[PDB]
């Protein structure tokens, strides 16, 4: 619907559609994106007009007089009046041809009248629209287009049709209209609106969402350019400072004040077109000094400046003898001109060692601009030259009177010894024996000394930076350095490093939502301490005394993301620097070396990474035949000796169905997790569409037009996906040289378990527990992808994508830099200047764009080196965790590695490492050796394999077990090494009770 | 002590304390740090 | 000279009057770590003038 009811404060409800609402612009229209803009979206009153109804009113902008307002009506001034209706040819006006009657400043009446026949200029009477002044056609606007949907009129005279400013009249005081329509559906609206700052989302030049920056959380939303804030910490300001006192501190001096009055007599005439023209014969009179009225120097310690204006009229003969009428009335003003200070700011405690005003240009450092301001324009007529010397002997004061006023222990605007700012000034006990004032490394005043008693005062900012904690789109806490309320929070607590304000009731056992270091913030706003992770400990290679061996194992799955490749870009240096202009190319022929260097660097980087990636990826046909969910769910490829197993997947299939590729995928060889990661984190690489011209070009086509070519990357993603699929399918490949003979996944898992530790319980095996744990872990991971490791992986991929996008965005936006030239467009420069003058302008653009390209190349090379190191790490991970079991401790995740699977991810891959997690320990009495006695011959026996622990069972029989898993086995004589001596920690035994 | 004997060339001995000696400035006073400055420290 | 200041008070004045003192003033410290430091071979002053024109 087109009718909405304004909320408190005059804000459009979030449920609106903005069917007849546009963004007002003086230039080009944004097609899509989010923008923080100052737009007339504060709806004071919304007048709904029904079908066949009549809306007739005369509105003055300084007069919020309103007729009907569905909703509350504000009492502020109205800036823009908007008509949101289909302004077709079936809209009738009660004033005849006139649709709008404008009363401008000075009583001038202007009309916007549409006729069915063309009206000649300065004469009186498809629809042709005109601006009429006194019944004569003053300006031709054009025929009414068939698609007008909104007309916005501003109090300053600007007209916006469908969002674009097509004409501006004089500032308007009052607007009379009388309209009626019948084809405007059910209701059409007239909105009185005021400007406000808001974040607007636009899609296809149409408003979709308007977020007003009216609250603290909305301020954060506008600062982040998004209406959905992720949980985290955001920098904010503690408070806002306004309406503070003023403090002035100056060195002691005599008090003598001089008033300098400048008299300006302006001469005005009426031109042939009725515009008031200010005469250059206007006179300036300075105070008399040394028989002269043309030069005046300040000779006291303090001074003030004032201007007095008189007006006279002429009749094109430069004889001023009349009084200026309403049209010819003007007021004399003084503008900055080329001076480093303004005339109106001289009475603002500015200090000089010498200040003289003159009417002659010689010896002058700068000049002011004397101008006459009329009701419509402002014209410069004279020049007032200034000769000044920097110092502190002479000060300009607001008025004649001690100038030293100091406000303490409160926010104030200070001017101390020439340094100005906003801050709080306090008295300190410190004794600094040198200097008058002190500044920081950034040049900000930190303290100053009173020259009467030597007391040192310190200066601090009134407002400081704070950190706001946002969880679920609301502010729950704030870390700040000042013990004052902020962001609507009242309760607070003290921390050794800061103050923490919160919604929590402070005069806590909760799960923190957002954490950094040892600090955590929960959902209810409470502050919690984050301690270091605790673990049971590492198993030690001890074989003496009571030792513990892990026994009961479950499965843990850990997710890791590693980047493998970048998104390579080719740049045409000539097209980037010169937008196809032949003259710019001729100029760039002298810089051709720089373009050659840039192109060579980019091409060599791309070639090296392609060579690196090419040697890493490979597939196997037989492995790819088994790499699918359908293959793992059937027994077609199983060796006939596995007739008991229903299929390849078995009990593990419930977890393998989310990792293996399936036919229910957008692309080939794609799995569920891969689709989730490529859709929840991330377009078209066809270039033939850019040159078609069938629609407005998108961002990629525009970048191509700028000479920026993103090289193909879909092929690399397909190669990575097939590589990971082949790696997954090779686990179950029974033999290599023949057909696709497959083994059950359970058999491969058993082989991996035997590699970890020799399994000695052939009959009583429980792989169902491990399979169920794996299935539940994979299910949780899949749910999380659509678990800190999953969060870290997601953050890493998101960061990679964002950095890749921003790198090209910055380079593209660097093309709108003028680089101290009249324009950033080469065609514009060559269409306005002669070639000798235009070449100098084009040279600056050339140098700036070459510098930007060099910066982009350097950043790209650094990124490429980092990704090369990351690719080396990923290759090591694939070789030592997926294609084999590594003997390196802790390399394939935290725990005892069993096997790893891999999937393709944006610009890289993700690994699922499966580890054994112990849940119990067995305690055994371990011995370092056996001291065997056979009468007079006593000899020692040590375990040959240093990784085995020797212990004794209840029946006094020696057993050996590995320390990774508790898999006891009977010791034999071949497991021992005979040595001469014995250790004190050995277990005594006889020849009869020896193993084997 | 506040009395020192200038060495050859008019250089203040390293054992001085600079109790009544300051750095001359036209602006703000350095609070702490090391600075290479052209100062009237050659005691004739 | 290289002056050290603490609480707006002079603590140490090193004059740049010798080669080693020149290195000290260039390194902004009166205690130099062992190593290699770039310097100038000599100083040029009071030389003749040569003019060559077409
Ligand atoms: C690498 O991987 C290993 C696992 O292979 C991780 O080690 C585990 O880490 C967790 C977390 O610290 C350990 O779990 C904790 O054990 C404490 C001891 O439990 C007692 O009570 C149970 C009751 O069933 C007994 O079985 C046990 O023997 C103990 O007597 C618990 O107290 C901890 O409880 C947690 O939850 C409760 C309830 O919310 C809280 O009150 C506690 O404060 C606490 O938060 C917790 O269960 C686990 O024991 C470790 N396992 C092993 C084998 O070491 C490593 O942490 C990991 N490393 C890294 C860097 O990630
Ligand atoms: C397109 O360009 C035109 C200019 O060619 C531009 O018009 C400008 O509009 C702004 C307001 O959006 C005008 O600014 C004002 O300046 C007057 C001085 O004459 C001030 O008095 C005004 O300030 C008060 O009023 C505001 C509204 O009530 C308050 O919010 C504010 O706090 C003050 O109380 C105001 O700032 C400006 O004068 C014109 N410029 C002209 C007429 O030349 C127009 O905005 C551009 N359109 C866009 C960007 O969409
Ligand atoms: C604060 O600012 C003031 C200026 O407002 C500044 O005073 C300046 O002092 C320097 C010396 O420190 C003066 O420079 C001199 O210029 C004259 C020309 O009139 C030269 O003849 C001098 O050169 C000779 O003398 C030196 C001393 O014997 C020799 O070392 C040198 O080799 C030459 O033989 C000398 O360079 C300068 O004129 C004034 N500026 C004025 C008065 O406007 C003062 O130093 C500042 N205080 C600080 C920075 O602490
Ligand atoms: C690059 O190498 C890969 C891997 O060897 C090739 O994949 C193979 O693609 C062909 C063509 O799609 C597949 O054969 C056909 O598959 C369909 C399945 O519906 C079937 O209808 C046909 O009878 C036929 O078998 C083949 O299975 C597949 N190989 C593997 C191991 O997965 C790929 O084609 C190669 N690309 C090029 C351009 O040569
Ligand atoms: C994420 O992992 C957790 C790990 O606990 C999974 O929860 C577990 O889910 C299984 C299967 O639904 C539950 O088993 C069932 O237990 C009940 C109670 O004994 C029993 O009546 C049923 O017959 C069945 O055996 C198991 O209890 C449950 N564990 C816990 C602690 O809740 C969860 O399913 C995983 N999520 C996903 C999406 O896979
Ligand atoms: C707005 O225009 C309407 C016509 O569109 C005006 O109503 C007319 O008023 C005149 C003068 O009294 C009557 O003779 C006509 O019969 C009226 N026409 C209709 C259709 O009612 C109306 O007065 C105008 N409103 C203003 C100027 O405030
Ligand atoms: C256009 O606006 C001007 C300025 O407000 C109006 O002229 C005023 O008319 C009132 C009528 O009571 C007088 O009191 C004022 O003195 C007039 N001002 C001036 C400067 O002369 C004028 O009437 C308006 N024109 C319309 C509404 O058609
Ligand atoms: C202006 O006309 C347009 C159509 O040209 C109106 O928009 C349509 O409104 C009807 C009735 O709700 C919808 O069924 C159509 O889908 C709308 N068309 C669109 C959105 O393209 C619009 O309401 C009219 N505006 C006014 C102010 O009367
Ligand atoms: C500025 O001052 C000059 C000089 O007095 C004025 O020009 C004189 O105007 C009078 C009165 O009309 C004439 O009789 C003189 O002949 C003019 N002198 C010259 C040299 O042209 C001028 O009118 C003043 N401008 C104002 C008051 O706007
Ligand atoms: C600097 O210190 C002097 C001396 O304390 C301050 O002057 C005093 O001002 C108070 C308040 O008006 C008087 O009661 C004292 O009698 C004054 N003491 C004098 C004149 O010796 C002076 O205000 C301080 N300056 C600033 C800027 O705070
Ligand atoms: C290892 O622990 C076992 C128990 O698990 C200890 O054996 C017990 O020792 C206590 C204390 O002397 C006796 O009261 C019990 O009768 C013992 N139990 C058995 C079954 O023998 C044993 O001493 C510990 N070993 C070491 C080396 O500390
Ligand atoms: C593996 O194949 C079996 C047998 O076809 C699938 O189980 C069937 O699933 C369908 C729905 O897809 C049910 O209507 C049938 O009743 C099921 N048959 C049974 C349980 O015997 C099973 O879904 C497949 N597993 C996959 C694809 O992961
Ligand atoms: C490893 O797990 C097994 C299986 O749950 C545990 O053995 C059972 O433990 C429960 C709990 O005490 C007893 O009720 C059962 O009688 C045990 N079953 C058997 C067959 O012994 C075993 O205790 C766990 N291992 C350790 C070292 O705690
Ligand atoms: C194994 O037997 C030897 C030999 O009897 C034991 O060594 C004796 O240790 C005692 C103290 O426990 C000493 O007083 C004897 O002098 C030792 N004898 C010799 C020949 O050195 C040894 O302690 C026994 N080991 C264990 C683990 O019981
Ligand atoms: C007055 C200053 C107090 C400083 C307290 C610091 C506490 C929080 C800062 C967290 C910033 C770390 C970056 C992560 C931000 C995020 O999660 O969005
Ligand atoms: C020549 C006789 C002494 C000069 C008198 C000058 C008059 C006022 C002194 C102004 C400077 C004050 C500096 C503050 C010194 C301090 O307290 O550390
Ligand atoms: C005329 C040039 C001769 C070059 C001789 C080079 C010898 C020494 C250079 C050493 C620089 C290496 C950096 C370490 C510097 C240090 O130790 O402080
Ligand atoms: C415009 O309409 C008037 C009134 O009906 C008619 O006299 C005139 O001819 C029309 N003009 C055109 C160009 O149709
Ligand atoms: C406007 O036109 C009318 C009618 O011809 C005329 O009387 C009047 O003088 C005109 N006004 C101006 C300002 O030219
Ligand atoms: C300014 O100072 C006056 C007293 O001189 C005080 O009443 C007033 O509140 C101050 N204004 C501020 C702090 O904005
Ligand atoms: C200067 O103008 C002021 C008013 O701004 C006036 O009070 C004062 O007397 C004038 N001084 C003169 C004319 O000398
Ligand atoms: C906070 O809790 C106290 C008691 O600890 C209670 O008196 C007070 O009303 C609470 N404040 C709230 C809920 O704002
Ligand atoms: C300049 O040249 C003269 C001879 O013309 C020579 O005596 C003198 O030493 C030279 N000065 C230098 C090298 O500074």
């Amino acid at each position: 619907t087109n009718v909405f009811a304004p909320t408190v404060g005059g804000y459009i409800p979030d449920g609106f559609s903005f069917n007849n609402w546009f963004l007002l612009t003086n230039d080009s229209t944004f097609v899509s994106g989010r923008f923080v803009t100052n737009q007339p979206l504060l709806v004071n009153c919304l007048w709904p007009v029904p079908s066949f109804g009549v809306a007739a009113q005369e509105f003055c902008f300084e007069g919020a007089q309103f007729s009907q307002c569905n909703g509350v009506s504000l009492n502020n001034t109205v800036d823009v009046i908007r008509f949101n209706l289909n302004f077709t040819a079936d809209v009738q006006s009660g004033m005849g041809a006139t649709v709008f009657s404008l009363n401008t400043t000075g009583g001038v009446i202007l009309e916007i009248s549409c006729y069915n026949d063309t009206v000649r200029e300065s004469s009186f009477y498809p629809k042709y629209c005109y601006v009429l002044y006194n019944g004569t056609a003053l300006k031709y606007l054009g025929t009414l287009p068939p698609s007008v949907k909104e007309i916005a009129i501003s109090k300053w005279g600007h007209f916006y049709i469908n969002g674009y400013n097509f004409f501006s009249t004089f500032p308007i005081d009052c607007i009379s209209f009388n309209l009626t329509t019948s084809t405007s559906g059910a209701f059409w609206t007239i909105a009185y609106t005021s400007y406000t700052e808001a974040l607007v989302q636009v899609e296809n030049t149409a408003i979709k969402k308007v977020t007003y920056c009216n609250s603290h959380i909305n301020n954060i939303k506008c600062s982040q350019l998004t209406a959905n804030l992720q949980n985290g910490f955001y920098p904010v300001a503690s408070s806002e400072v306004g309406l503070v006192n003023k403090s002035v501190v100056l060195l002691p001096s005599f008090y003598s004040h001089t008033s300098v009055n400048i008299t300006i007599d302006l001469g005005m005439k009426l031109s042939g077109y009725g515009q008031p023209i200010a005469s250059a014969l206007s006179n300036i009179t300075l105070p008399m000094q040394d028989n002269n009225t043309d030069v005046y120097c300040i000779r006291s310690n303090q001074f003030s400046v004032y201007v007095h204006s008189t007006c006279k009229s002429s009749l094109w003969d430069n004889v001023f003898n009349s009084d200026c009428t309403d049209v010819l009335h003007a007021t004399a003003v003084i503008k900055t001109g080329t001076c480093p200070f303004s005339f109106d700011k001289l009475n603002n405690y500015l200090t000089f060692n010498k200040f003289c005003l003159s009417l002659h240009p010689v010896g002058a450092n700068c000049k002011f601009d004397v101008a006459a301001r009329t009701r419509t324009n402002e014209q410069v007529v004279r020049s007032l030259y200034v000769i000044y010397e920097e110092g502190d002997n002479i000060a300009g004061v607001p008025s004649d009177n001690d100038l030293s006023v100091l406000h303490l222990d409160s926010c104030t605007d200070y001017n101390i010894y020439g340094k100005t700012g906003i801050g709080i000034i306090r008295q300190t006990n410190s004794t600094l024996l040198s200097g008058l004032y002190y500044t920081s490394l950034s040049g900000d005043l930190l303290g100053f000394k009173n020259v009467t008693d030597g007391v040192v005062y310190s200066v601090t900012p009134c407002d400081v930076s704070a950190q706001a904690a946002v969880i679920d789109g609301t502010i729950v806490g704030a870390m700040t350095s000042i013990n004052s309320e902020l962001l609507g929070l009242t309760h607070w607590t003290t921390t050794p490093n800061f103050y923490y304000y919160s919604i929590y009731n402070y005069t806590v056992d909760c799960e923190p939502i957002i954490t950094y270091s040892n600090i955590g913030v929960c959902k209810n706003g409470a502050l919690v301490f984050i301690n270091v992770t605790h673990s049971d400990g590492d198993v030690q290679p001890i074989s003496t005394g009571n030792v513990t061996i892990p026994t009961n194992f479950t499965i843990s799955v850990q997710v890791e993301y590693i980047q493998v490749y970048t998104t390579p870009v080719s740049i045409d240096c000539s097209r980037y620097v010169c937008n196809g202009n032949p003259r710019c190319n001729k100029l760039l022929t002298q810089y051709v070396s720089a373009c050659q260097t840039i192109e060579q660097a980019l091409a060599m980087g791309a070639r090296l990474e392609n060579m690196e990636v090419d040697s890493m990826l490979f597939v196997s046909e037989n492995a790819l035949k088994l790499a699918s969910v359908e293959a793992f769910n059937s027994t077609e490829h199983l060796d006939p000796i596995y007739k008991e197993w229903p299929n390849i997947g078995g009990s593990w299939l419930g977890g393998l169905k989310d990792i293996l590729p399936s036919h229910n995928s957008k692309r080939k060889y794609r799995s569920a997790i891969e689709d989730l990661l490529f859709d929840k984190v991330v377009v078209d690489e066809d270039y033939k569409r850019c040159t078609g011209g069938y629609d407005i070009a998108d961002l990629v086509c525009a970048q191509y037009y700028n000479g920026i070519m993103v090289l193909p990357g879909v092929a690399n993603d397909d190669k990575m996906t097939m590589y990971t699929a082949s790696l997954a399918g090779g686990i179950t490949l029974g033999a290599l040289g023949g057909g696709a003979v497959a083994i059950p996944f359970a058999v491969a898992v058993q082989a991996r378990l035997n590699y970890v530790a020799l399994q000695t319980d052939v009959l009583n095996k429980n792989q169902q527990i491990l399979a169920n744990a794996f299935n539940q872990a994979i299910g949780n991971i899949t749910q999380a992808f659509g678990l800190a490791t999953v969060a870290k992986a997601l953050a890493k991929v998101q960061d990679v994508v964002n950095t890749q996008g921003q790198a090209l965005s910055h380079l593209t936006v660097q093309l709108q830099n003028n680089f101290q030239a009249i324009s950033s467009s080469i065609s514009d420069i060559y269409n306005r200047l002669d070639p000798p003058s235009a070449d100098a302008q084009v040279d600056r653009l050339i140098t700036g764009r070459l510098t930007a390209l060099n910066a982009f190349v350097s950043q790209t090379l650094t990124r490429q080196a980092e990704v090369r190191a990351s690719r080396q790490l990923a290759k090591d991970k694939v070789n030592e965790c997926v294609r084999s079991q590594s003997q390196r401790f802790g390399f394939c995740g935290n725990g005892t590695h069993l096997f790893s699977l891999a999937n393709a991810a944006p610009n890289g891959m993700i690994f699922f490492h499966t580890v054994l997690l112990p849940t119990a320990y067995e305690t055994v009495t371990a011995w370092s050796g056996i001291c065997a006695s056979d009468g007079d011959h006593t000899f020692g026996l040590v375990v040959k394999d240093v990784q085995l622990t020797l212990f004794r069972n209840l029946d006094d029989k020696f057993y050996l077990t590995p320390r990774t898993m508790y898999q006891p086995r009977v010791a034999t004589i071949s497991d021992f090494v005979q040595i001469e001596g014995c250790d004190v920690l050995f277990v005594n035994a006889t020849v009869i009770e020896l193993p084997g």
